[PDB]
């Protein structure tokens, strides 16, 4: 399940060739790692070290930037705190996601007092503003992390603001948050590791169910710890109902939506033991015609020190409420075995979001008190959530790297689509994959798009400008998500190379558009197709006159 | 974790006399079941249809017992679906001493186990290996039907405690003794608690104090977890019977009371605090102290992982051992509960206590109150785990696509003092050799002893002769424990090599006996001798000059 990449390009190769596009950032700043793209306008915004940027989605060497650092006083509170001058004591944009038609709503570790404010872009007229609204600054406890080693899931979506992180100061109070207008602060119960055990949180989603959108969901994607004999991680999926306002009596202002059902991605082992890969790290969804199901990808990585890992993980929306609607989790007991529920399961069913159509309950106000106790108590479900084939898509544990983010397209090409993933990895570097049915993984080329390795933290797509967007603590970069020149001037190894972008032109190797032209993604040889020492590997060499096949042909 | 200094292949090997091959005959394999005899300089070994009477000096010289089984047997083993070459013969399993004349051997009967002696001489030496014939003996729970099961087994005081499948299906798993003048004893049959599906690797009988009456047999061995839930797992296990433990008076007739198991733990502690296991047990081996007592255990481990291979030795202490046995059994109220250490009344005697003479008269097993009884038929399992000496592997090996399968120990005797030489087997045929200098293992050499990749699957040591004996279904091989001369012809080289056995001599590099210069220790020639592709491999090149550390340079050329 592992591969030797295709091509291989360095840094120093990518910028001779102008595949990237660097920003080498402020020398005042760092961690480039929280990203907000949009289409709309064409920029990118990033939050960093006392800054957040506006870049220009043609070319990211255009921007504008907003600076908003913390003031002298707190800067001092921060350093007798005993936190470290360059790395807590700062203003660390940890969240950024729109706000209303023209305006952001940004968030920031505050050098350890958390902090929010909303940021002017334009409407779709006269949008290019980059204006820090100021002196209101909002209360960021429950937005962002005191802390910026921390992550934290966010997702604003009617002027509310859900957010998965630590609450406070020490770092150890985790939850997921909802902040901002019309309705009372909610969020999930404090110390009790049953609703979440020391979580680390990834992603957050909207996904409707039906189409009636008070049936909407938030879907949060993290990981914790295993309540139990040995320290592990779970994966975890999370589901909230949009519209939960919280209990009458029990659960005043805390979510009684809440279940969380546990990540498998596992590779089956002969002996049947399976080798699992439990530290989630990315997740993307990828829209289906049906937004309903979007095709759930996952990264995911070895809990081992000794043992380096990486995994790409598929799911089904529909496999998910399978889960979320089979047996709760349960014991009797702290001596006891964790069991799948088969007392009688108190209606409405807890997880199921209120309605005006079906039930009558026009509140979870109105919700019965058995219902608000039981999942005050099994917030978790029993079952598991496997990934589409109980399989990885792919696995990489032959090599000293891991993976850390994820984003994928979808190439329209001759042989029909194809999900064409773009990976980042712990060291600085990309690797562009092709799953080509029958799946098999095709890894067509592993880029390194910094100068010096660091870990990749954030990466975003934007198909109308066919680029590709890369964070670091070190700075941003830019690729195009082909260059189709980068393969041979012959026609045998523009076919050969099996990218879904790159099509023979005739003349010589270029972009693929519908309705000439001759590539092969499946099986890709060059004889059917094409009708006329190292290279890039994966062909094995003959000296009789050097060769290379694996079709063949001369060098 | 390291690179090997020195890698000889095959081919090195043999042309320069390090390896003596058998390949052994060609209607046989499996030259698995080894028995070292130093007396008379012997290694026997059971194989597929034969036993080998090795010469020590030589494997080269030796004599065979020829002991297939009938037409008649191979015809119904046959039809009973089995392998014809594989499956369908008579696979020794078993080959240890009985009298001061002779051996009881035990094979696969092709899927009918049998038993016969084997008549070896006084001590003369007179060189008997006749097959004492016709008498066969039942082979059921002494060998296994399977040729792939394995078997524990130890053969004192006339009786054979032997770990294995009891049965053509192979899936009975217990641990018996037979042979006994007293009846047939066994593990409880059916019942995970006891023993989980079980994968049995050696056994041995450690004192415990002066009286022999206070003997404890132990039982090395891998499972399955029991969980409660799912997630399949494999524990490495230590288990304990008393020598004389002859079964209970109304409970428990005929089966272990003193049975008492206990986790073995081999895991590297990670940052995140999860650790990372080797779960699967494969060889085991007892270096002797001073005190026959507290041998010290070093065993090797690899992963549960397919996906992942790695391997792992970890040594363990016996007083560490007894420490679990002693301390809380392993509990639940029912199947729906958490295991859970006992607090309840351990009855007395304890269970796990062998019967004395001396303290509180009770002569038997069979005098045992039925309440000590009834306990211990319900937690044969201890409640902690046992953990290496320093919580850790003293080395890993994971960078690389093989892992472990054998060990064993030389304690040699070296200029700044003594050193424990670790001879590593591994499932392609290859030989670690591996110095512990205290802490830091140091991999002087990886040698292979096959012309083609085999597990190996038997390894045993001859201090006398100063040869290793390895094992295979290919064949046998032999080994010399050190060959000095391999290393350099200059003092520089014979002194870095960093090996126990081999001293500076003054004219050429040769063995230590207690005008030499080794160095085991950091190993700079600098202090200790006062004279493009490097021969060595821990050894850095600046074009070509050449540098290792233990810094040590000097110009190559
Ligand atoms: C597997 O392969 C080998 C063949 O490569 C085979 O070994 C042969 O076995 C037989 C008996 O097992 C040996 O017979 C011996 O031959 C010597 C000559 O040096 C004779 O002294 C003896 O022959 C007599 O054996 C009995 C003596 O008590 C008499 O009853 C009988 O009349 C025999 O004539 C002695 O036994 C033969 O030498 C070996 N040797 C070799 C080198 O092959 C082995 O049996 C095969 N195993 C099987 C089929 O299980
Ligand atoms: C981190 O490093 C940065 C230096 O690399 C700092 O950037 C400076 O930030 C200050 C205030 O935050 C700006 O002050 C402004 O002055 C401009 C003057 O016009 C300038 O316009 C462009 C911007 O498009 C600028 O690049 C030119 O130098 C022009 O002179 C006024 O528009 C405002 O009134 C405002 O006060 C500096 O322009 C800006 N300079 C540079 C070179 O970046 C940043 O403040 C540092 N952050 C810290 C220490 O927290
Ligand atoms: C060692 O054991 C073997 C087998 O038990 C003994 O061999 C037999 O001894 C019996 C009496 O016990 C006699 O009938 C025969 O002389 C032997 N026959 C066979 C086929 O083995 C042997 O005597 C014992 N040797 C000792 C104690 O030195
Ligand atoms: C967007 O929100 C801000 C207040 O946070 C406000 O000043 C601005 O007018 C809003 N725009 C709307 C509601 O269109
Ligand atoms: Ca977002
Ligand atoms: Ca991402
Ligand atoms: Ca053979
Ligand atoms: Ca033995
Ligand atoms: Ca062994």
């Amino acid at each position: 399940k592992n591969n030797v990449p295709r091509l291989k390009l360095s840094y120093k190769e990518m910028l001779e060739s102008n595949n990237v596009i660097t920003f080498n950032g402020l020398a005042n700043s760092s961690s480039y790692h929280t990203f907000l793209l949009d289409e709309e306008r064409s920029r990118l915004y990033v939050g960093a070290k006392d800054h957040i940027f506006s870049f220009n989605l043609v070319n990211i060497k255009d921007f504008q930037k907003i600076v908003w650092p913390v003031s002298y006083t707190r800067r001092d509170e921060c350093k007798w705190a005993g936190k470290d001058i360059l790395k807590e004591c700062a203003n660390f944009i940890k969240v950024l996601e729109a706000y209303n038609q023209t305006h952001l709503y940004a968030c920031g570790t505050g050098a350890f007092h958390p902090i929010c404010t909303y940021i002017e872009v334009g409407h779709h007229p006269e949008d290019n503003i980059f204006k820090l609204q100021d002196s209101h600054f909002e209360n960021g406890r429950g937005k962002s992390p005191y802390d910026p080693k921390l992550l934290t899931a966010s997702l604003l979506i009617d002027g509310e603001l859900y957010s998965g992180t630590a609450a406070d100061f020490m770092g150890r109070d985790f939850a997921i948050f909802r902040t901002l207008g019309h309705h009372h602060p909610i969020r999930t119960e404090q110390h009790d590791s049953r609703w979440l055990n020391d979580p680390r949180f990834i992603s957050a989603h909207l996904i409707p169910e039906s189409d009636n959108p008070e049936d909407d969901k938030v879907y949060f994607f993290f990981r914790e710890n295993a309540i139990d004999s040995g320290k592990a991680t779970h994966a975890r999926i999370g589901q909230i109902c949009k519209n939960d306002f919280g209990g009458h009596r029990s659960l005043v202002n805390k979510w009684t939506t809440f279940l969380k059902a546990r990540l498998i991605c596992s590779v089956p082992g002969p002996n049947g033991i399976d080798t699992h890969f439990d530290e989630l790290q990315d997740v993307f969804l990828m829209n289906s015609k049906d937004p309903k199901n979007p095709i759930v990808y996952g990264v995911f990585t070895t809990s081992s020190n000794i043992f380096k890992g990486s995994a790409v993980c598929m799911y089904s929306m529909s496999d998910v409420r399978r889960v979320f609607l089979g047996p709760y989790a349960h014991r009797d007991g702290p001596n006891y075995q964790w069991v799948p529920y088969q007392g009688r399961v108190p209606y409405p069913r807890p997880g199921t979001c209120p309605s005006k159509t079906f039930g009558g309950f026009d509140s979870t106000k109105d919700l019965p008190d058995d219902v608000i106790t039981f999942a005050r108590s099994h917030p978790a479900m029993y079952n598991p959530v496997f990934p589409i084939n109980n399989r990885p898509i792919m696995i990489k544990t032959d090599v000293n790297y891991q993976f850390t983010q994820i984003v994928v397209d979808r190439v329209d090409a001759e042989d029909g689509q194809y999900d064409v993933m773009f990976i980042g990895t712990d060291v600085g570097t990309v690797l562009k994959v092709v799953s080509v049915p029958k799946l098999e993984e095709v890894l067509l080329e592993e880029m390194t798009v910094f100068r010096e390795p660091t870990t990749i933290s954030a990466m975003e797509l934007s198909t109308k400008q066919q680029q590709l967007y890369i964070g670091s603590t070190a700075g941003v970069a830019q690729l195009p998500l082909h260059r189709c020149d980068i393969y041979g001037k012959a026609c045998a190894e523009c076919c050969l190379a099996r990218d879904p972008y790159c099509a023979w032109d005739g003349s010589s190797c270029s972009r693929y558009f519908p309705t000439t032209r001759a590539q092969d993604i499946r099986n890709g040889d060059p004889l059917t197709h094409c009708s006329d020492x190292x290279x890039x590997x994966x062909x094995x060499x003959x000296x009789x006159x050097x060769x290379x096949x694996x079709x063949x042909x001369x060098x």
